[PDB]
DNA sequence: CCGACGTCGCATCAGC
DNA sequence: GCTGATGCGA
DNA sequence: GTCGG
Protein backbone atom coordinates (compact mmCIF):
# COMPACT_ATOMS: atom_id res chain seq x y z
CA UNK A 1 0.00 0.00 0.00
CA UNK A 2 1.25 3.46 -1.03
CA UNK A 3 0.64 5.30 2.63
CA UNK A 4 1.18 2.30 5.05
CA UNK A 5 3.06 3.96 7.59
CA UNK A 6 0.72 6.76 7.91
CA UNK A 7 -2.71 4.57 8.23
CA UNK A 8 -0.53 2.00 10.21
CA UNK A 9 -0.13 5.28 12.58
CA UNK A 10 -4.01 6.38 12.36
CA UNK A 11 -5.34 2.62 13.31
CA UNK A 12 -2.91 3.13 16.14
CA UNK A 13 -4.62 6.06 17.14
CA UNK A 14 -7.95 4.71 16.83
CA UNK A 15 -6.72 1.93 19.22
CA UNK A 16 -5.75 4.33 22.00
CA UNK A 17 -8.29 6.12 22.02
CA UNK A 18 -11.22 3.59 21.74
CA UNK A 19 -9.31 1.17 24.26
CA UNK A 20 -7.47 3.72 26.81
CA UNK A 21 -9.44 7.21 26.40
CA UNK A 22 -12.48 5.80 26.15
CA UNK A 23 -13.65 8.67 23.04
CA UNK A 24 -15.52 6.54 20.73
CA UNK A 25 -16.00 9.49 18.32
CA UNK A 26 -12.20 10.18 18.11
CA UNK A 27 -11.69 6.33 17.25
CA UNK A 28 -13.88 6.55 14.22
CA UNK A 29 -12.59 10.02 13.41
CA UNK A 30 -9.38 8.19 13.49
CA UNK A 31 -10.22 5.42 11.45
CA UNK A 32 -12.31 7.16 9.11
CA UNK A 33 -8.76 9.19 7.99
CA UNK A 34 -6.92 6.14 7.83
CA UNK A 35 -9.42 4.64 5.41
CA UNK A 36 -9.48 7.78 3.02
CA UNK A 37 -6.12 7.83 3.10
CA UNK A 38 -5.48 4.17 2.28
CA UNK A 39 -7.70 4.40 -0.66
CA UNK A 40 -5.58 7.78 -2.07
CA UNK A 41 -3.94 6.22 -5.21
CA UNK A 42 -1.02 8.46 -4.48
CA UNK A 43 1.98 8.42 -1.96
CA UNK A 44 0.80 11.32 0.72
CA UNK A 45 4.46 13.86 0.31
CA UNK A 46 2.61 16.35 2.68
CA UNK A 47 -0.01 16.81 5.81
CA UNK A 48 -1.57 19.67 3.66
CA UNK A 49 -1.94 17.65 0.79
CA UNK A 50 -3.29 14.79 2.85
CA UNK A 51 -5.71 17.58 4.27
CA UNK A 52 -7.26 17.50 1.35
CA UNK A 53 -9.15 14.09 1.88
CA UNK A 54 -12.71 14.24 3.79
CA UNK A 55 -11.84 13.21 7.30
CA UNK A 56 -8.30 14.44 7.51
CA UNK A 57 -8.14 17.76 9.43
CA UNK A 58 -5.49 20.66 11.02
CA UNK A 59 -4.49 17.95 13.87
CA UNK A 60 -3.73 14.57 11.62
CA UNK A 61 -2.38 17.03 8.98
CA UNK A 62 0.27 18.22 11.58
CA UNK A 63 0.88 14.23 12.93
CA UNK A 64 1.16 13.39 9.03
CA UNK A 65 3.98 16.19 8.73
CA UNK A 66 5.81 14.76 11.88
CA UNK A 67 5.62 11.29 10.73
CA UNK A 68 6.78 12.39 6.70
CA UNK A 69 10.00 14.08 8.71
CA UNK A 70 10.90 11.61 11.34
CA UNK A 71 9.41 8.08 10.31
CA UNK A 72 7.56 7.93 13.69
CA UNK A 73 5.50 9.99 16.45
CA UNK A 74 5.82 11.38 19.31
CA UNK A 75 2.39 11.37 21.01
CA UNK A 76 2.83 7.50 19.81
CA UNK A 77 6.09 6.61 21.15
CA UNK A 78 4.78 7.78 25.28
CA UNK A 79 1.60 5.84 24.59
CA UNK A 80 3.74 2.73 23.62
CA UNK A 81 5.84 3.66 26.99
CA UNK A 82 2.93 4.01 29.70
CA UNK A 83 2.35 1.12 31.11
CA UNK A 84 -0.88 1.27 31.86
CA UNK A 85 -1.68 1.88 28.04
CA UNK A 86 -0.10 -0.92 27.28
CA UNK A 87 -1.93 -3.14 29.78
CA UNK A 88 -5.22 -2.04 28.74
CA UNK A 89 -4.62 -2.44 25.10
CA UNK A 90 -3.12 -5.82 25.33
CA UNK A 91 -6.52 -7.15 27.57
CA UNK A 92 -9.10 -5.55 25.08
CA UNK A 93 -7.25 -7.78 22.31
CA UNK A 94 -9.53 -10.92 24.14
CA UNK A 95 -12.61 -11.00 22.94
CA UNK A 96 -15.42 -9.47 24.93
CA UNK A 97 -12.82 -7.42 27.58
CA UNK A 98 -13.68 -4.06 26.30
CA UNK A 99 -12.11 -0.75 27.66
CA UNK A 100 -14.03 -0.75 30.41
CA UNK A 101 -13.21 -4.56 32.01
CA UNK A 102 -9.87 -3.86 30.70
CA UNK A 103 -9.73 -1.35 32.87
CA UNK A 104 -10.73 -2.66 35.80
CA UNK A 105 -8.83 -5.82 35.64
CA UNK A 106 -5.53 -3.35 35.27
CA UNK A 107 -7.14 -2.26 38.80
CA UNK A 108 -7.32 -5.69 40.41
CA UNK A 109 -3.90 -6.62 39.29
CA UNK A 110 -4.62 -8.81 36.23
CA UNK A 111 -3.01 -7.62 33.42
CA UNK A 112 -1.18 -10.00 31.25
CA UNK A 113 -2.08 -13.18 29.66
CA UNK A 114 -0.59 -15.34 32.50
CA UNK A 115 -2.35 -13.21 35.30
CA UNK A 116 -6.27 -14.22 33.04
CA UNK A 117 -5.57 -17.51 33.12
CA UNK A 118 -4.58 -17.61 36.60
CA UNK A 119 -8.10 -15.88 37.39
CA UNK A 120 -10.41 -17.34 34.66
CA UNK A 121 -13.56 -17.13 37.40
CA UNK A 122 -13.19 -13.84 37.64
CA UNK A 123 -14.06 -13.66 33.62
CA UNK A 124 -17.44 -13.75 32.02
CA UNK A 125 -18.28 -17.06 29.90
CA UNK A 126 -17.68 -14.59 26.52
CA UNK A 127 -14.09 -13.82 27.55
CA UNK A 128 -13.60 -17.75 28.94
CA UNK A 129 -14.31 -18.37 25.39
CA UNK A 130 -11.77 -15.70 24.27
CA UNK A 131 -9.35 -16.23 26.06
CA UNK A 132 -9.28 -19.95 25.68
CA UNK A 133 -9.13 -18.48 21.46
CA UNK A 134 -6.99 -15.78 22.15
CA UNK A 135 -4.27 -16.95 19.62
CA UNK A 136 -6.51 -18.74 17.36
CA UNK A 137 -8.23 -15.46 16.88
CA UNK A 138 -5.74 -13.25 15.69
CA UNK A 139 -5.16 -15.71 12.97
CA UNK A 140 -6.62 -14.46 9.51
CA UNK A 141 -8.26 -17.01 7.71
CA UNK A 142 -7.31 -18.07 3.63
CA UNK A 143 -9.93 -17.41 1.18
CA UNK A 144 -9.43 -21.29 0.13
CA UNK A 145 -11.08 -22.09 3.84
CA UNK A 146 -13.55 -19.71 3.36
CA UNK A 147 -14.46 -21.80 0.79
CA UNK A 148 -14.45 -24.92 2.81
CA UNK A 149 -16.17 -23.28 5.64
CA UNK A 150 -18.78 -22.28 3.34
CA UNK A 151 -19.32 -25.61 1.94
CA UNK A 152 -20.56 -26.94 5.21
CA UNK A 153 -22.41 -23.92 6.18
CA UNK A 154 -24.62 -24.05 3.15
CA UNK A 155 -24.89 -27.98 2.99
CA UNK A 156 -25.79 -28.55 6.55
CA UNK A 157 -28.01 -25.44 6.68
CA UNK A 158 -29.83 -27.31 3.48
CA UNK A 159 -30.37 -30.67 5.59
CA UNK A 160 -32.10 -28.93 8.28
CA UNK A 161 -34.86 -27.37 5.59
CA UNK A 162 -34.06 -26.77 1.95
CA UNK A 163 -36.34 -23.40 2.47
CA UNK A 164 -32.84 -21.67 4.26
CA UNK A 165 -30.82 -19.54 2.28
CA UNK A 166 -27.12 -19.04 4.04
CA UNK A 167 -25.16 -15.95 2.20
CA UNK A 168 -21.56 -15.64 3.40
CA UNK A 169 -21.12 -11.82 3.90
CA UNK A 170 -18.25 -9.50 5.56
CA UNK A 171 -14.97 -9.06 3.75
CA UNK A 172 -15.49 -13.08 1.48
CA UNK A 173 -18.19 -11.06 0.09
CA UNK A 174 -16.36 -8.48 -0.75
CA UNK A 175 -13.68 -10.85 -2.63
CA UNK A 176 -11.18 -10.70 0.05
CA UNK A 177 -7.98 -13.33 -0.15
CA UNK A 178 -8.14 -13.25 3.39
CA UNK A 179 -10.96 -12.76 6.35
CA UNK A 180 -10.95 -11.98 9.82
CA UNK A 181 -13.66 -13.98 10.63
CA UNK A 182 -16.90 -15.94 8.75
CA UNK A 183 -20.12 -13.82 8.85
CA UNK A 184 -23.13 -15.70 7.80
CA UNK A 185 -26.42 -13.95 6.68
CA UNK A 186 -29.59 -16.28 6.87
CA UNK A 187 -33.08 -16.14 5.49
CA UNK A 188 -35.45 -18.45 5.71
CA UNK A 189 -39.78 -17.64 4.46
CA UNK A 190 -41.46 -18.77 7.65
CA UNK A 191 -39.46 -15.24 9.21
CA UNK A 192 -40.63 -11.67 7.40
CA UNK A 193 -41.02 -8.08 8.88
CA UNK A 194 -44.93 -9.36 9.08
CA UNK A 195 -44.62 -12.69 10.59
CA UNK A 196 -42.69 -15.49 12.86
CA UNK A 197 -44.38 -18.36 11.70
CA UNK A 198 -42.13 -20.54 13.09
CA UNK A 199 -40.09 -20.46 16.01
CA UNK A 200 -36.03 -21.62 16.36
CA UNK A 201 -35.09 -20.59 13.31
CA UNK A 202 -31.89 -19.77 14.13
CA UNK A 203 -31.62 -22.50 16.66
CA UNK A 204 -32.27 -25.22 14.37
CA UNK A 205 -29.27 -24.46 12.20
CA UNK A 206 -26.99 -23.23 14.96
CA UNK A 207 -27.39 -27.19 16.54
CA UNK A 208 -27.16 -28.61 13.25
CA UNK A 209 -23.88 -26.94 12.77
CA UNK A 210 -23.06 -28.40 16.65
CA UNK A 211 -24.39 -31.95 15.77
CA UNK A 212 -21.46 -31.94 12.80
CA UNK A 213 -19.25 -30.44 15.11
CA UNK A 214 -18.48 -27.47 13.06
CA UNK A 215 -19.81 -24.85 15.38
CA UNK A 216 -17.30 -25.49 18.89
CA UNK A 217 -18.87 -22.57 21.30
CA UNK A 218 -20.82 -19.71 21.95
CA UNK A 219 -20.33 -16.48 22.75
CA UNK A 220 -23.98 -15.00 22.48
CA UNK A 221 -26.91 -16.53 21.22
CA UNK A 222 -30.60 -14.86 21.01
CA UNK A 223 -33.77 -15.07 18.37
CA UNK A 224 -31.35 -13.24 15.26
CA UNK A 225 -27.76 -13.63 16.19
CA UNK A 226 -25.47 -16.01 16.97
CA UNK A 227 -21.77 -14.81 17.81
CA UNK A 228 -19.59 -17.66 18.27
CA UNK A 229 -16.89 -20.36 16.95
CA UNK A 230 -15.88 -22.94 14.46
CA UNK A 231 -13.41 -25.02 12.97
CA UNK A 232 -12.89 -27.24 9.93
CA UNK A 233 -12.53 -30.81 10.40
CA UNK A 234 -8.64 -31.64 9.87
CA UNK A 235 -7.71 -35.26 8.11
CA UNK A 236 -6.02 -38.03 9.54
CA UNK A 237 -2.71 -37.09 11.22
CA UNK A 238 -2.85 -33.51 10.21
CA UNK A 239 -2.89 -30.30 12.88
CA UNK A 240 -5.63 -29.15 13.40
CA UNK A 241 -7.10 -25.99 12.10
CA UNK A 242 -7.13 -22.51 14.29
CA UNK A 243 -11.02 -22.32 15.78
CA UNK A 244 -12.55 -19.85 14.08
CA UNK A 245 -15.01 -16.46 15.06
CA UNK A 246 -18.65 -16.94 13.29
CA UNK A 247 -21.30 -14.77 13.34
CA UNK A 248 -24.51 -15.85 12.22
CA UNK A 249 -27.87 -13.32 11.75
CA UNK A 250 -31.01 -14.10 10.52
CA UNK A 251 -32.43 -11.47 8.74
CA UNK A 252 -36.43 -11.07 7.71
CA UNK A 253 -36.69 -12.74 3.86
CA UNK A 254 -38.16 -9.69 2.54
CA UNK A 255 -35.88 -7.38 4.19
CA UNK A 256 -33.23 -9.27 2.37
CA UNK A 257 -31.47 -6.31 0.88
CA UNK A 258 -30.78 -3.98 2.78
CA UNK A 259 -29.89 -6.96 5.52
CA UNK A 260 -26.85 -7.83 2.68
CA UNK A 261 -25.83 -4.63 2.21
CA UNK A 262 -25.52 -4.66 6.27
CA UNK A 263 -23.53 -7.64 6.39
CA UNK A 264 -21.31 -7.22 3.64
CA UNK A 265 -20.19 -3.64 5.00
CA UNK A 266 -17.27 -2.95 5.68
CA UNK A 267 -18.25 -1.26 8.71
CA UNK A 268 -16.63 2.22 7.67
CA UNK A 269 -17.95 2.21 4.75
CA UNK A 270 -21.49 1.83 6.61
CA UNK A 271 -21.38 4.59 8.53
CA UNK A 272 -19.97 6.54 5.69
CA UNK A 273 -22.90 5.25 4.01
CA UNK A 274 -25.88 5.80 6.46
CA UNK A 275 -24.00 9.54 7.38
CA UNK A 276 -24.66 10.18 3.64
CA UNK A 277 -28.11 8.72 3.54
CA UNK A 278 -29.02 10.95 6.90
CA UNK A 279 -27.36 13.78 5.14
CA UNK A 280 -29.71 13.01 1.87
CA UNK A 281 -32.62 13.42 4.50
CA UNK A 282 -33.05 8.99 5.13
CA UNK A 283 -32.04 6.93 7.54
CA UNK A 284 -30.84 3.69 6.68
CA UNK A 285 -30.74 -0.05 9.20
CA UNK A 286 -29.73 -3.65 8.05
CA UNK A 287 -33.68 -3.82 7.67
CA UNK A 288 -34.92 -0.64 5.84
CA UNK A 289 -34.30 2.87 4.79
CA UNK A 290 -36.81 5.44 5.98
CA UNK A 291 -37.33 8.86 5.03
CA UNK A 292 -36.75 11.32 7.96
CA UNK A 293 -39.40 14.35 8.55
CA UNK A 294 -38.57 17.93 8.95
CA UNK A 295 -38.92 16.65 12.99
CA UNK A 296 -36.52 14.08 12.24
CA UNK A 297 -38.69 11.29 13.22
CA UNK A 298 -38.34 8.14 10.59
CA UNK A 299 -41.22 7.71 8.28
CA UNK A 300 -42.68 4.36 6.55
CA UNK A 301 -39.91 2.14 5.18
CA UNK A 302 -39.51 2.44 1.20
CA UNK A 303 -39.87 -0.22 -1.13
CA UNK A 304 -36.02 -1.62 -1.81
CA UNK A 305 -35.77 -4.41 -4.82
CA UNK A 306 -32.67 -4.58 -4.83
CA UNK A 307 -28.64 -3.48 -3.25
CA UNK A 308 -28.93 -0.62 -6.09
CA UNK A 309 -32.06 0.88 -4.93
CA UNK A 310 -30.78 1.64 -1.50
CA UNK A 311 -27.85 3.71 -3.41
CA UNK A 312 -30.18 5.39 -5.51
CA UNK A 313 -32.26 6.60 -2.97
CA UNK A 314 -29.42 8.42 -2.07
CA UNK A 315 -28.05 9.58 -5.03
CA UNK A 316 -25.11 7.27 -4.49
CA UNK A 317 -24.03 5.85 -8.15
CA UNK A 318 -24.20 1.39 -7.30
CA UNK A 319 -20.53 0.43 -5.67
CA UNK A 320 -20.01 -3.54 -6.16
CA UNK A 321 -18.72 -5.14 -3.09
CA UNK A 322 -15.24 -5.49 -3.98
CA UNK A 323 -15.23 -1.54 -3.43
CA UNK A 324 -16.80 -1.12 -0.25
CA UNK A 325 -13.68 -2.78 1.47
CA UNK A 326 -13.13 0.86 3.41
C1' DC B 1 -18.49 28.27 17.23
C1' DC B 2 -20.63 23.76 18.28
C1' DG B 3 -23.96 19.95 17.77
C1' DA B 4 -23.63 15.58 15.51
C1' DC B 5 -21.10 11.76 14.49
C1' DG B 6 -24.78 4.63 12.01
C1' DT B 7 -27.55 1.58 13.76
C1' DC B 8 -28.76 -2.23 16.38
C1' DG B 9 -28.39 -7.53 18.93
C1' DC B 10 -27.22 -9.84 23.21
C1' DA B 11 -25.29 -9.92 28.06
C1' DT B 12 -25.24 -7.70 32.29
C1' DC B 13 -26.75 -4.75 36.04
C1' DA B 14 -29.45 -1.34 38.63
C1' DG B 15 -33.89 0.31 40.24
C1' DC B 16 -38.48 -0.79 41.24
C1' DG C 1 -39.89 -10.22 36.61
C1' DC C 2 -39.79 -5.87 33.89
C1' DT C 3 -37.46 -1.78 31.96
C1' DG C 4 -33.80 1.09 30.89
C1' DA C 5 -29.03 2.04 30.82
C1' DT C 6 -24.37 0.30 29.82
C1' DG C 7 -20.75 -2.71 27.68
C1' DC C 8 -19.23 -5.06 23.80
C1' DG C 9 -20.08 -6.68 19.76
C1' DA C 10 -21.86 -7.08 14.26
C1' DG D 1 -10.96 14.73 15.54
C1' DT D 2 -13.60 16.50 11.75
C1' DC D 3 -17.35 18.45 9.46
C1' DG D 4 -21.18 21.52 8.18
C1' DG D 5 -24.79 24.92 9.34
N1 LIG E 1 -19.07 -1.62 13.76
C1 LIG E 1 -19.58 -2.51 12.70
C2 LIG E 1 -19.01 -3.76 12.53
C3 LIG E 1 -19.52 -4.56 11.49
N2 LIG E 1 -20.52 -4.10 10.76
C4 LIG E 1 -21.05 -4.92 9.62
C5 LIG E 1 -20.34 -4.66 8.57
C6 LIG E 1 -19.27 -5.79 8.48
O1 LIG E 1 -18.77 -5.97 7.20
C7 LIG E 1 -20.10 -6.96 8.99
C8 LIG E 1 -19.21 -8.13 9.61
O2 LIG E 1 -18.44 -7.58 10.65
P1 LIG E 1 -16.85 -7.93 10.66
O3 LIG E 1 -16.22 -7.34 11.89
O4 LIG E 1 -16.68 -9.42 10.55
O5 LIG E 1 -16.21 -7.11 9.39
P2 LIG E 1 -15.61 -7.72 8.00
O6 LIG E 1 -16.04 -6.73 6.96
O7 LIG E 1 -16.10 -9.11 7.70
C9 LIG E 1 -13.72 -7.59 8.15
F1 LIG E 1 -13.22 -7.18 6.96
P3 LIG E 1 -13.04 -9.23 8.63
O8 LIG E 1 -12.76 -10.03 7.41
O9 LIG E 1 -11.77 -9.02 9.39
O10 LIG E 1 -14.06 -9.91 9.50
O11 LIG E 1 -20.81 -6.45 9.95
C10 LIG E 1 -21.03 -2.90 10.96
O12 LIG E 1 -21.95 -2.53 10.25
N3 LIG E 1 -20.58 -2.10 11.91
N1 LIG F 1 -29.88 -15.32 1.98
C1 LIG F 1 -30.66 -14.96 0.94
C2 LIG F 1 -30.08 -14.69 -0.34
C3 LIG F 1 -30.90 -14.33 -1.34
N2 LIG F 1 -32.24 -14.25 -1.15
C4 LIG F 1 -33.14 -13.87 -2.29
C5 LIG F 1 -33.24 -12.36 -2.52
C6 LIG F 1 -33.58 -12.30 -4.01
O1 LIG F 1 -34.96 -12.53 -4.25
C7 LIG F 1 -32.75 -13.44 -4.58
C8 LIG F 1 -31.37 -13.01 -5.06
O2 LIG F 1 -30.58 -14.14 -5.43
P1 LIG F 1 -28.98 -13.99 -5.47
O3 LIG F 1 -28.70 -12.68 -4.81
O4 LIG F 1 -28.42 -15.06 -4.62
O5 LIG F 1 -28.54 -13.91 -6.88
O6 LIG F 1 -32.63 -14.42 -3.49
C9 LIG F 1 -32.80 -14.54 0.11
O7 LIG F 1 -34.02 -14.46 0.26
N3 LIG F 1 -31.98 -14.90 1.14
CL1 LIG G 1 -36.83 -0.70 10.61
MG1 LIG H 1 -16.03 -10.69 9.07
MG1 LIG I 1 -21.92 15.53 10.13
NA1 LIG J 1 -10.06 17.34 4.89
NA1 LIG K 1 -11.88 -7.16 23.22
NA1 LIG L 1 -17.82 -11.08 12.03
Amino acid sequence: TLNGGITDMLTELANFEKNVSQAIHKYNAYRKAASVIAKYPHKIKSGAEAKKLPGVGTKIAEKIDEFLATGKLRKLEKIRQDDTSSSINFLTRVSGIGPSAARKFVDEGIKTLEDLRKNEDKLNHHQRIGLKYFGDFEKRIPREEMLQMQDIVLNEVKKVDSEYIATVCGSFRRGAESSGDMDVLLTHPSFTSESTKQPKLLHQVVEQLQKVHFITDTLSKGETKFMGVCQLPSKNDEKEYPHRRIDIRLIPKDQYYCGVLYFTGSDIFNKNMRAHALEKGFTINEYTIRPLGVTGVAGEPLPVDSEKDIFDYIQWKYREPKDRSE
